[PDB]
């Protein structure tokens, strides 16, 4: 599987998901749902 959250995803909150593209596209894509 290549889709993974590179940070803990803890830190993969809500409230970044919604609004900061370098969590939606970088350090959270599977948990913003990106992927
Ligand atoms: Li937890
Ligand atoms: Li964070
Ligand atoms: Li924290």
């Amino acid at each position: 599987r290549s889709c993974i959250d590179t940070i803990p995803k803890s830190r993969c909150t809500a409230f970044q998901c919604k609004h900061s593209m370098k969590y939606r596209l970088s350090f959270c894509r599977k948990t913003c749902g990106t992927c």
